[PDB]
C-alpha cells in the first residue's frame, strides 16, 4: 500500500520517462533501506495495481482481471451511452484506477494533461458513468460568452447542491475562452463556491431550492447564511471538475499563475502520448485478426530496436506491429526537422496510429479478397481452356474455327501463365504493399511531394532492413486507385498530376472528415462535382444558416462541403469524434443540447483557401489533412499545355483529341478483356456450343482491330506532337523556376505573398496580351519573344 500511494503521489506528475524510471528505482531502494528482511515480490512486484470494482474493499487487483472487468463494464457502456470502441492496454488500466481514485474523494478535481485524442475524456466519461457521476460539458459555439458560461455554472452548482446528485464536470483548453471563465473555475476549484454569482431574485430562488434540499435532508436550516453553508457544503460533495490540457510549454506555467487553483486543488495526472508500449500493444490486438502469418520467415541479423520488449524471435506479426510503431514514430522526427528548417508542422495524435491501423487492416482485407476472385477467375479460365485444347487435339484424330480461336489463345495462354506467376508473388508482399499504402495514407496527407517521398523512402528501408516483403518499382497511385475510378475523377475536372490523383483517394479512402487545403478552388469543384449526384450542400461557418444546414444534412444523409474552417464552430466537435447513441434501434448523435437521429449516408467535408494556417490540435486530432499544393511537374504540364494552345493550337487542338481517344481505346480493351474471361468462365461449352463460340472469336476480332488502331495513332500521330512540344519545354522549365522563385520570396519579407493565380496572370499576359510579337509569325522568334518578355514581366 505504501509504495502504491507513493506510485500516485509522485510519479503521476512526472513527464519524462526517465524521471519515472527513477522514481520506480527508489522507491523500492528506499524501502529495502529501511526494510531489509522483507520479502520483495510479495510487496513490490511491478504491476502494483489497487482497485474495489471486483469486491468491496480496496484490495489489490491483478491486471488480467480487471481487464476482464473493464471490457465488460466497456460492453455495457458502449450499449448504454456511447458507441464508440476502444483499445484496453496497461496504460488505459491504470489511467483508469487513477481516475476513479479521484472521483472517490468528495473534494475531487481533476487535471490530465496529455495530447489530444489520447482517450482523456472519454476515458473519463466511462469512470464518471461507472461511479454514477452524471456527466456536464459546457457546449462551446460562435457566440458563446461569460454570460452563458455564468448560465451553465449556475446550472451544474443548482444540480450539484441542492437536488444532491453527483456531477462530473468535463472542461478543456478550449472551453476557456475567456479569462472570466478561468476566474470562475478558479473560485469554485478552490471554496466550493461562487461569491456573486447568484445575485437578485436568482439568489432568492436558489435559497428557496435549498431550503427544499434540507427539508429533503431531514436538517432545519432558515437562516439564508447556514443555507448557503449548506449548500457549499453540498457543492464540495457532490460535484468533480475534470480539466483537459495540451502537454505544452509556456501554457502550463500561464495557467500556474492565471488559475492556482488548478495546482493546489486539482490532481494532475500527465497522460502525454501513447508510449512506445501503448503503440505496440494497440498495434498487435487491432491487427489481430489480421491474416499477418508467415512461417518462412527469416529474421535478419541486425534487425533495428524499436519496442524494447520484443520477443527474441519476432515473428510476421511482431515485426509488422514493429514496422507499424516504427511508422508512427518518425512522424515525430519529419516534424521536428521540418520545424527545425522552417516550421508548419502538424501534431501526430493517436487519432492518427487508429486511422493508419484501421487503413491497414481494410486495405489487407480488401486486396486480400480481390487477389483471391482474380486468380480463381484465371485458374477456371486455364482450366478451360486445357479442356478446349485437349477436346480439340481428340477430335482432330470443324476444325478451321478451332485454329482460329487458338490463334490469339496461345499468346492468352501465355500472358495468362504470366500472371499468374506474377500475381503469386503479389499473395507474398501483400503486408508489405499494404502496410506502406496504409501509412502513407495516414500520414503524408499534410506534406508537399519532397516530404512525401522522403516518408516513403525511410518506411521503405525499415521494411527492406526488417526483412519485410514488400512490391518495389512500384507507384502507390496505381496499388491504391483503378483505371476507372482515376477516368471519374478527371471527369470531374481533378487535375492530371500524381498528388492530385492521391489526394482524391485520401478523399474516398477516408476515416477521419477530410480537411482540404486548397489554396484555389479546383479540390472544391472536384467534391461539388464528384457529389452533384447525391445533392451535396455547400454551406459556411460564417454563414448564420449553418446550424441549420448542418441539422438537415445530418437527419437526411446528404454531403455537406463548408469552407472556411479558420472560423471552426465546435458544434462539430462530436460529429467529427461519432459520438453515436445506437438506441431504440436508430443513431443518435447531439449537437449542442439537441439530440438527432443521424443518417448513415451523411458525410462533410471541411475546406479553406490559406495554406498558411495554423489549426489548433483539437481540430488536429479530429481531420484528415488533405493538402493540395502544386508541384514542379504539374506546373511545368500547365505551362506547356498553355503554350502549345496559343503558339500552335494546331497541334494542341490535335494533341486534346487524340489523348482523349487513347483513353477510350485502353478502357474498351479492359472492357473485352473482362467480357472475354466472363464469357469463358460462365459457359459449359468449349467447342461444341456454337452459340458461345460466336461471342468469342468476334471478341478476339474487335481485341486485334482496336491494338492495331491504337499502337497507329499512338506512334505516328504522337511522334510528331511530342517532336513539335519538346522545343517548348525550355520554356516551360524556366516558366516553373520563376513560379517556385516567386513562392520562396516569402521567406525573406514577409510583404512578398504571391498567389499562383498571379503568376498565372503574368504568363497569360506575356502569351495572349504580347505587344512585342504582333507581327512576327516564325515560331523560333516567337518562342524567343515569349521568353524574353516572360522574364521581363515577371
Ligand atoms: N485507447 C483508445 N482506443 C480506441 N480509441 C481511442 C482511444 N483513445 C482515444 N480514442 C478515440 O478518440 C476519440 C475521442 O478522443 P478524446 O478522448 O475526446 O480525446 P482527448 O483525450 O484529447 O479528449 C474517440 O472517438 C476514440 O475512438
Amino acid at each position: 500500500i505504501w509504495a502504491h500511494e507513493a506510485l500516485r503521489l509522485f510519479q503521476d506528475r512526472l513527464v519524462e520517462d526517465e524521471e519515472r524510471r527513477w522514481t520506480d528505482e527508489n522507491i523500492d531502494t528506499v524501502a529495502l533501506k529501511h526494510f531489509p528482511n522483507i520479502d520483495r515480490e510479495k510487496a513490490m512486484s511491478r504491476p502494483i495495481l489497487y482497485s474495489n470494482w471486483l469486491s468491496k474493499d480496496y484490495i489489490p487487483v491483478d491486471q488480467e482481471e480487471l481487464r476482464d472487468y473493464v471490457k465488460a463494464r466497456l460492453k455495457v457502456f458502449y450499449e448504454e451511452e456511447l458507441d464508440v470502441p476502444l483499445v484496453l492496454f496497461n496504460e488505459v488500466l491504470d489511467h483508469v484506477l487513477r481516475i476513479d481514485r479521484i472521483f472517490r474523494q468528495p473534494q475531487g478535481h481533476l487535471l490530465l494533461i496529455g495530447v489530444s485524442g489520447a482517450g482523456k475524456t472519454t476515458l473519463s466519461r466511462f469512470v464518471a458513468w461507472m461511479n454514477g457521476l452524471s456527466v456536464y460539458q459546457i457546449k462551446v459555439h460562435r457566440k458563446y460568452t461569460g454570460e452563458d458560461f455564468d448560465e451553465d455554472l449556475r446550472t451544474v452548482l443548482r444540480r450539484s447542491g441542492c437536488k444532491n446528485e453527483k456531477i462530473a464536470f468535463i472542461m478543456d483548453e478550449s472551453n476557456v475562452l475567456d479569462s472570466g471563465f478561468l476566474e470562475r473555475m478558479n473560485t469554485l476549484l478552490a471554496n466550493g463556491e461562487v461569491p456573486g454569482l447568484f445575485e437578485g431574485d436568482e439568489y432568492a430562488t436558489l435559497m428557496t431550492q435549498c431550503k427544499e434540499g434540507a427539508q429533503k435532508e431531514g436538517l432545519m436550516l432558515d437562516s439564508h447564511e447556514e443555507l448557503y453553508k449548506w449548500f457549499t457544503s453540498q457543492v464540495i460533495r457532490n460535484l468533480h471538475v475534470v480539466f483537459t490540457m495540451n502537454p505544452s510549454s509556456e501554457g502550463l506555467k500561464d495557467r500556474a499563475a492565471t488559475s492556482p487553483a488548478l495546482f493546489n486543488r486539482c490532481v494532475l495526472n500527465w497522460f502525454g502520448d501513447w508510449s512506445t508500449e501503448a503503440l505496440y500493444q494497440v498495434g498487435k490486438e487491432f491487427t489481430s485478426k489480421m491474416d499477418l502469418e508467415k512461417p518462412n520467415y527469416i529474421v535478419p541479423d541486425y534487425m533495428p530496436v524499436v519496442y524494447d520488449k520484443l520477443p527474441q524471435p519476432p515473428s510476421h506479426r511482431e515485426a509488422i506491429v514493429n514496422s507499424c510503431v516504427f511508422v508512427h514514430q518518425t512522424l515525430h522526427q519529419a516534424n521536428a526537422r521540418l520545424a527545425k528548417r522552417g516550421g508548419r508542422t502538424m501534431a501526430i495524435t493517436p487519432r492518427h496510429y487508429l486511422d493508419f491501423i484501421n487503413h491497414y487492416a481494410n486495405l489487407f482485407h480488401e486486396k486480400r479478397s480481390e487477389l483471391e476472385e482474380q486468380q480463381m477467375h484465371l485458374n477456371v479460365g486455364l482450366r478451360k481452356i486445357k479442356e478446349t485444347v485437349d477436346q480439340v487435339e481428340e477430335l482432330r484424330r470443324k476444325v478451321n474455327r478451332s485454329t482460329a480461336l487458338l490463334k490469339s489463345l496461345s499468346a492468352e495462354r501465355e500472358r495468362w501463365e504470366k500472371t499468374s506467376e506474377t500475381f503469386k508473388n503479389q499473395m507474398s508482399t501483400i503486408a508489405g504493399d499494404c502496410l506502406l499504402s496504409a501509412a502513407f495514407i495516414a500520414y503524408a496527407g499534410y506534406f508537399d511531394q519532397q516530404m512525401r517521398q522522403n516518408l516513403f523512402t525511410t518506411w521503405s528501408h525499415h521494411l527492406q532492413q526488417a526483412n519485410i516483403q514488400f512490391r518495389t518499382d512500384i507507384a502507390r497511385t496505381e496499388y491504391l486507385s483503378n483505371a476507372d475510378e482515376r477516368l471519374r475523377w478527371q471527369a470531374s475536372s481533378l487535375p492530371a498530376d500524381d498528388l492530385c490523383t492521391e489526394n482524391a483517394i485520401m478523399l474516398k479512402r477516408f476515416n477521419r472528415y477530410p480537411l482540404i487545403i486548397d489554396p484555389s478552388g479546383q479540390a472544391t469543384e472536384f467534391i461539388m462535382n464528384e457529389y452533384k449526384d447525391r445533392k451535396i450542400t455547400r454551406t459556411s461557418f460564417l454563414d448564420d444558416a449553418f446550424r441549420k444546414n448542418l441539422e438537415s444534412a445530418l437527419r437526411f444523409g446528404n454531403p455537406l462541403l463548408v469552407q472556411d474552417v479558420e472560423s471552426y464552430d465546435p458544434v462539430l466537435n462530436p460529429v467529427l469524434n461519432r459520438e453515436v447513441r445506437r438506441t431504440g434501434g436508430r443513431v443518435l448523435i447531439t449537437l449542442g443540447d439537441q439530440d438527432i437521429d443521424l443518417s448513415p449516408s451523411f458525410v462533410i467535408f471541411l475546406s479553406t483557401r490559406d495554406p498558411t494556417v495554423e489549426f489548433p490540435p483539437d481540430l488536429c486530432s479530429r481531420v484528415t489533412f488533405v493538402n493540395f499544393t502544386v508541384t514542379r511537374s504539374s506546373l511545368q504540364s500547365q505551362c506547356l499545355n498553355e503554350v502549345l494552345k496559343a503558339e500552335r493550337p494546331d497541334v494542341d487542338e490535335k494533341r486534346s483529341d487524340l489523348l482523349k481517344l487513347q483513353g477510350e481505346f485502353q478502357l474498351r480493351l479492359r472492357q473485352l478483356e473482362k467480357s472475354l474471361l466472363q464469357a469463358l468462365n460462365e459457359v459449359k461449352g468449349r467447342i461444341l456450343d456454337d452459340d458461345t463460340i460466336i461471342t468469342t472469336l468476334e471478341n478476339l476480332k474487335r481485341e486485334a482491330a482496336e491494338v492495331t488502331r491504337k499502337v497507329e495513332e499512338t506512334d505516328i500521330v504522337m511522334q510528331e506532337v511530342e517532336t513539335v512540344s519538346q522545343q517548348y519545354l525550355p520554356l516551360s522549365t524556366a516558366c516553373s523556376s520563376i513560379y517556385f522563385t516567386m513562392e520562396s520570396l516569402k521567406q525573406i519579407h514577409f510583404l512578398y505573398q504571391y498567389s499562383l493565380q498571379f503568376f498565372l496572370d503574368i504568363y497569360h499576359n506575356v502569351l495572349y496580351e504580347n505587344p512585342n510579337l504582333k507581327g512576327v509569325t516564325d515560331h523560333t522568334q516567337r518562342l524567343s519573344i515569349i521568353t524574353k518578355d516572360l522574364f521581363q514581366v515577371a
